């Protein structure tokens, strides 16, 4: 996992459960509470999968519940770590953009295998967000877009249209509705 998005998660996982719940996970793998992960880290997979296993047995919530929150609150950590991305764009703008901003943020990163987050618009107040990846976040993923709907003060529906996993890959599709339509109609 790309290393300053990790930072991300600890600095969230802070926010949530304090700084002995955490600095205490984080030396059970033996990092360093003042630790600076760089641009060009990268951080095993394995790792923070033990971090948050950790997060877990110290404050007795289930892994998937703690992903959950921590997507939720994470867009606004984003938001003071990433400004750029944000700056008075909308959401619908936000949500569409995710796909290509992680393709970049991993261009150069070792292995690389960022998650695809490739939006449509199905109706003129409606998108079609699929999720696919290998590391099936699938309360990471439903957190954030929570998180971004709170951030950005816009009320949207969140609805399951399927999930599956097949050689591997994990795939969830929601569609996304919001309360004003944001599309209109041009010809194409
Ligand atoms: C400005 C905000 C965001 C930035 C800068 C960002 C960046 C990243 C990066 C670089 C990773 C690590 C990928 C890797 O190392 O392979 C990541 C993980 C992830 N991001 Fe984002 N992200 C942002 C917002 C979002 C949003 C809004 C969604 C969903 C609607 C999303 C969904 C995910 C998921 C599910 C993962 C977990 C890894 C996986 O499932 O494979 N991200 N993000």
């Amino acid at each position: 996992m790309k290393g300053t998005i990790v930072g991300t998660w600890i600095k969230t996982l802070r926010d949530l459960y304090g700084n002995d719940v955490v600095d205490e996970s984080l030396k059970s793998v033996g990092w360093e509470p003042d630790r600076v992960i760089t641009p060009l880290e990268d951080i095993d997979d394995d790792e923070v999968r033990r971090i948050f296993a950790k997060v877990s047995e110290k404050t007795g919530k289930n892994v998937n519940e703690i992903w959950r929150e921590v997507g939720r609150q994470n867009i606004k950590t984003f938001s003071e770590w990433f400004p750029s991305y944000f700056a008075g764009r909308r959401l619908v703008n936000f949500l569409m953009m995710m796909d290509e901003v992680h393709l970049q943020l991993t261009k150069m990163i070792k292995g690389a295998t960022p998650p695809r987050l490739i939006a449509k618009p199905v109706a003129k107040d409606a998108i079609e967000m699929e999720y696919v990846s290998k590391r099936k976040m699938y309360d990471y993923f439903l957190g954030l877009i929570e998180g971004s709907s709170k951030f950005f003060k816009e009320e949207i529906s969140v609805e399951e249209v399927e999930r599956g996993e097949k050689d591997g890959f994990s795939r969830l599709k929601v569609r996304i509705k919001f309360k004003n339509p944001v599309f209109e109609y041009k010809k194409n």
